[PDB]
């Protein structure tokens, strides 16, 4: 009953779906439409956390500087920093709650420090991305508008991040295990690739959503006796007053899951 392939589950939902899953032990794939671009929304924030670590590399002291806000650099859904207005946070703990809350002002804030979407357009860059572009700000950057080339990127070039990142030697290896430890700790994803994979397979990923319905969620897995699976999902629709469908990404996750097997 339940669509079969990712073809059957693009045209089951409607809309357009993008899959780049990677099985890293024999390299083989599971993908559909992995080379288009696609509106990233907060997926981008595991990079920004890259960014982050990265700049730490050659400063670090920058994940214990703090940064103070005011009531007027809130933007919407802030669960996390709007808590903490009088106090200030820390650069880490601003990664944290972007990373496992998808707090906005926290992204905003770390952009503020680190040079803004361009800096985090040109790390990309530095780890062999070419494909990424962060153009714009929270929250308008998910105004996910068709055609839009602002603040997209492939489920292939993203899924290549995740691997060099999580996996490979883009990150010392105190900075590569602070982004697992942020992405495993995703809090608000529980619906996405974390409903899609067999029970006692460990997750680190980072989920996004925006206008048009879109949703994504890109991650690494761990099954239990197995190399880990890289997995980029990305998902956005055709109207303005589509309505996010919470079951998508673990549709797909099956799929790519069963792919692989």
């Amino acid at each position: 009953a339940a669509p079969a392939s990712f073809a059957a589950l693009e045209r089951a939902a409607g809309g357009r779906l993008g899959v780049c899953a990677i099985d890293t032990a024999t390299g083989r794939r599971a993908l559909h439409r992995a080379d288009e671009r696609f509106p990233f929304c907060s997926t981008f924030k595991a990079m920004l956390g890259a960014a982050v670590l990265a700049q730490s590399v050659a400063h670090p002291g920058l994940l214990q500087q703090r940064v103070t806000y005011g009531r007027s650099d809130l933007v919407n859904y802030s669960p996390v920093t709007e808590r903490h207005v009088d106090t200030g946070m820390t650069v880490a703990e601003l990664c944290a709650a972007t990373i496992q809350y998808s707090d906005n002002t926290a992204a905003n804030e770390l952009m503020k420090r680190i040079g803004g979407p361009a800096a985090v357009t040109a790390y990309a860059r530095s780890i062999g991305d070419d494909t990424f572009r962060l153009d714009r700000w929270e929250t308008e950057l998910n105004t996910a508008l068709p055609g839009d080339l602002r603040d997209t990127t492939t489920p292939a070039a993203m899924a290549a991040n995740l691997r060099v990142l999580v996996l490979g030697d883009a990150l010392p290896p105190a900075q590569r295990a602070q982004l697992i430890e942020w992405l495993r700790g995703n809090k608000v994803g529980d619906k996405a690739i974390r409903a899609g994979v067999p029970t006692g397979w460990r997750v680190g990923d980072k989920t996004g959503t925006g206008d048009y319905g879109t949703t994504n969620d890109v991650g690494v897995l761990w099954p239990p006796s197995r190399a880990p699976i890289v997995l980029a999902v990305y998902y956005t629709q055709t109207r303005a007053d589509a309505k996010a469908k919470d079951d998508v990404i673990a549709a797909a996750t099956r799929i790519a899951s069963a792919t692989l097997a």
